[PDB]
């Protein structure tokens, strides 16, 4: 029936539907640190993001989206790998039932507590409906969570939880300034790859980051209390919407660091 992350619609039926899920540059992938390229041509990631205006949360049923502004060029991400600016449209976490499981990348095979996706889309092309049908059209900055020490700039978002508990509810999300979740440096890994949920389209550029940001295990706590399912439906906790590992292919990982 439709996509979800359980036994019966999960990550391993979604080819029936979405016949890409099985194409040559598909993602996650597993990260090999001694495999990965530095590549000294490749030039330090440009986050401007003092600009960014956070309007949204939305539950979707898969995950929570906190959703900005991208009328104007407010938010972008530029240089890395990339030509071009690209405008920070929505950020979303994929996360775990447990702490040794949740991220959808893995580093020599090691699984993160959960993963934050920055996404955004390629400004030549006019709107994010038309950058997700080109090779460039997308940019996601992805960054490790693991158990620690609790992150402040997280905070924001784990108190507006209990208002989206399940499927198809939002709540106004103005003035999250998303400069309080990056690490510290911004050295990171680089591949083609596509989107991790359906329509999995293969159109971007992915952007890891070597350093993990810390939450404590409250804060992770708070958003395996979240549903897939809507209002009024028997309850089915949003954990585990992470897609596994995918085979790398004819694909290099390039290195900004040694």
């Amino acid at each position: 029936h439709h996509w979800g992350y359980g036994k019966h619609n999960g990550p391993e039926h979604w080819h029936k539907d979405f016949p890409i899920a099985k194409g040559e540059r598909q993602s996650p992938v597993d990260i090999d640190t001694h495999t990965a390229k530095y590549d000294p041509s490749l030039k330090p990631l440009s986050v401007s993001y003092d600009q960014a205006t956070s309007l949204r949360i939305l539950n979707n049923g898969h995950a929570f989206n906190v959703e900005f502004d991208d009328s104007q060029d407010k938010a972008v991400l530029k240089g890395g790998p990339l030509d071009g600016t690209y405008r920070l449209i929505q950020f979303h976490f994929h996360w775990g039932s447990l702490d040794g499981q949740g991220s959808e990348h893995t580093v020599d095979k090691k699984k993160y507590a959960a993963e934050l996706h920055l996404v955004h889309w390629n400004t030549k092309y006019g709107d994010f409906g038309k950058a997700v049908q080109q090779p460039d059209g997308l940019a996601v900055l992805g960054i490790f969570l693991k158990v620690g020490s609790a992150k402040p700039g997280l905070q924001k978002v784990v108190d507006v939880l209990d208002s989206i508990k399940t499927k198809g509810k939002s709540a106004d999300f103005t003035n999250f300034d998303p400069r309080g979740l990056l690490p510290e440096s911004l050295d990171y890994w680089t591949y083609p790859g596509s989107l991790t949920t359906p329509p999995l389209l293969e159109c971007v550029t992915w952007i890891v980051l070597k350093e993990p940001i810390s939450v404590s295990s409250e804060q992770v706590l708070k958003f395996r209390k979240l549903n897939f399912n809507g209002e009024g439906e028997p309850e089915e906790l949003m954990v585990d919407n992470w897609r596994p590992a995918q085979p790398l292919k004819n694909r290099q990982i390039k290195a900004s660091f040694k």
